[PDB]
């Protein structure tokens, strides 16, 4: 799949198809809604688990406790780094997630109509099938439905795949 | 590939069948057995790459000292923070790749049969084959095997397909 | 000659991933030199970020602290503790997460490879289900690299193909 419909507009993943009847998108709406919902969780986890205390960090050490001082710089230190490293690598590591996820998805809605299509389509390999058949407006819809009768078309499909001899 | 086997008890990932004898649940031991395993070695690494040493938390200091005792309340307040963090993150975060770690288990199992089964099976869409020829209790038995004699019933395939 | 699901190519010393065919010309390897490359790019990329987000400043750890100030001295050791528990904790988690997301990589990108083989040869040839694909028709040097390219015509080949995949009966 080589990139994104920016005509698409309803949806996150969907359909696009063309016949003689015309052309146009098609968002899947069950899965775009969990996709929102799962990363919308995720960042909401990610700001919801931490858990913030009331604290006065202020500098109250005279010239002769720099030792404290230095220990206290320290620890504010520490925990700078501590918290940038662990802020960086989750922010990395969930970004790869989330895409490996869209990813996930496509492929997913990819193989629902695969395995539908069977032998009644040409696998494009780019995410794209060509019907060996006349697939209308009521034959896309079905392919979406997950109800496209295969039998119904087989016979059409079967000629024009060896009117290619 | 929707809903779990409550009927299925003997292992985490297998098959169900049916067939003009009947029907029933079979479990996968090999592939369940690395599964816990796995997961078993995620719960032992997670508790054991922890090292406690030893420690007296208990508040020492006097009421000419709360400067002192504040830093202390700071550096507390600050471990328990980063702690609790880390501690949720990563229940989270594991707890999605289990999840994800069954799923790519079952896809596994679905594709070494799909795989020892060609044009001898219609692929549907719940993880189930519809075969095109009568597989009894012996046939079905050999699919979990691993030793499904394809040839042996590839001609009478071609057949019901056309029916 | 083996496939991706039982084990490594020894003799693959090209890539990462790659091909290994056999035709009445020859046999030999070809590695995937693009999703090879992709992968040493994330790879090393992966281990860079792991070390380069790391932000290290100045300090002297060093123990100033008289014997009369042992609860002071204390505190600095719970401290420094502290920190020591932390990073080892999340050092050693770190690794073994990333190692086990590193190891998925690679075999996901395998059988993306075998993938776009399969979607292409169709019923011209028999999944051997090693990671191997027998062809039913003969497939040269210059077929073969269609295979890779992903510009393999299957209805070049597929009437050949329909011929013998009826022999073994009859
Ligand atoms: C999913 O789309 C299918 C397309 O086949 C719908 O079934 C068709 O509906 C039309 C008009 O609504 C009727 O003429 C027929 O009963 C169906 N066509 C054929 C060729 O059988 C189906 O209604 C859609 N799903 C839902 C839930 O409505
Ligand atoms: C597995 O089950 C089949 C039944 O189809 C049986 O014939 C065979 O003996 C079993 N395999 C082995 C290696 O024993």
């Amino acid at each position: 799949i080589e990139g994104g419909w920016q005509g698409m507009v309803d949806g996150w993943y969907g359909y696009h198809h063309s016949n003689e009847q015309g052309s146009g998108y098609a968002a899947d709406k069950e899965s775009t809604q969990k996709a929102i919902d799962g990363v919308t969780n995720k960042v909401n986890s990610i700001i919801d688990k931490m858990n913030t205390q009331f604290e006065a960090v202020g500098r109250e050490f005279n010239n002769l406790e720099r030792r404290i001082e230095n220990l206290n710089k320290k620890m504010e230190d520490g925990f700078l780094d501590v918290w940038t490293y662990n802020a960086e690598l989750l922010v990395l590591m969930e970004n790869e997630r989330t895409l490996d996820f869209h990813d996930s998805n496509v492929r997913n809605l990819y193989d629902k109509v695969r395995l539908q299509l069977k032998d009644n389509a040409k696998e494009l390999g780019n995410g794209c099938f060509e019907f060996y058949h006349k697939c209308d407006n009521e034959c896309m819809e079905s392919v979406r439905n997950g109800t496209y009768d295969y039998p119904q078309y087989s016979e059409e499909a079967r000629l024009k795949r060896e009117e290619i001899s």
